[PDB]
């Protein structure tokens, strides 16, 4: 499976499926990262610039910045959730086996925080420190690995969650709610919309929550929790939406779009024969976005093609 582009802040891109690419911002190869069959997450990057991916089979892989191994952390059970760090430099990822893992930057194990679901979901650190993750509810735990609450959208999945700059807690529900949580784990207010959802909801512009549909459209939802606007596609939207630096909203399935913060289509990208991942956006504006054949398109922010790569 193809993953979602990432860029460092020094503006490396990273993609791939079980290889990681790491590609300078001119389209060229910088190293490739080989750790076997099983396909690695997108990475999370810390502070000091080292690289972590997890892999199918269970192992965090700690990655130096000129793609070396540093480390590997073996659980020997199945990961699909994408690390993130948080709490000074830890490095957090949800398994198979139930438990929500938080690893040290040497690759010890910090804790483990068992529950009875696989955590599918990637992680979110709250400003506070609150580790947050959404599988069979959203689950709120302390640095300490000590439960804070848990919120629960009745019998359904929920995903990964999205904070706003209030604390606002928002998580989307595999029965086709979008629910705001206090920072307390209280139900602030719900919006429905009576389709299946596993599209991630992503704030942006002004503080407005965004979240793909099974039905096809992209929704806008103020935070009030009333609808602002809804944009229509001809397929369900099923990967978490992204908000440019102009408040462009972005999301990828059967082709690339781009929609302005009123609601009106900016335009298409089309990568060829092929559906395509989650976009990734730098500071200077360009697009990246993973065909599910592995081409890594660059994209110009007016939707003209700026580079390809494939090795």
């Amino acid at each position: 499976i193809e993953s979602t582009p990432v860029i460092g802040n020094d503006g490396t891109i990273y993609f791939g499926s079980n290889h990681l690419y790491a590609i300078n911002p001119d389209g060229t190869e910088k190293w490739n990262f080989y750790a076997g069959y099983w396909t690695v997450t997108r990475p999370a990057i810390s502070e000091d610039g080292t690289i972590y991916v997890t892999s199918l089979d269970g192992h965090l892989y700690a990655i130096n910045p000129d793609g070396t191994e540093k480390w590997r952390f073996k659980t020997g059970k199945r990961i699909e959730s994408s690390p993130v760090i948080g709490n000074t430099d830890t490095i957090y990822f949800g398994s198979y086996d139930g438990h929500l893992y938080a690893i040290n930057p040497d690759g010890t194990e910090k804790w483990r925080f068992k529950t009875n679901k696989a955590i599918e979901s990637t992680p979110v650190i709250g400003n506070d420190g609150t580790i947050y993750f959404g599988s069979n509810h959203l689950y709120a735990i302390n640095p300490d690995g000590t439960e804070k609450w848990n919120f629960y959208a009745g019998y359904w999945t929920v995903t990964r969650p999205a904070i706003s700059e209030d604390g606002t807690i928002y998580v989307t529900s595999l029965d086709g709610h979008l629910y705001a949580i206090n920072p307390d784990g209280t139900e602030k207010w719900r919006f429905k919309t009576g389709k299946r959802i596993e599209s991630s909801p992503v704030i942006g512009n002004t503080d407005t929550i965004y979240f793909g549909s099974y039905d096809g459209h992209l929704y806008a939802i103020n935070p009030d929790g009333t609808e602002k606007w809804r944009f229509k596609t001809n397929k369900a939207i099923e990967s978490t939406p992204v908000i440019g630096n102009d408040g462009t909203i972005y999301f990828g399935s059967n082709h690339l779009y781009a929609i302005n913060p009123d609601g009106t289509e900016k335009w298409n990208f089309y990568a060829g024969y092929w559906t395509v991942t989650r976009p990734a956006i730098s500071e200077d504006g360009t697009i990246y976005v993973t065909s599910l054949d592995g081409h890594l398109y660059a994209i110009n922010p007016d939707g003209t093609e700026k580079w390809r790569f494939k090795t």
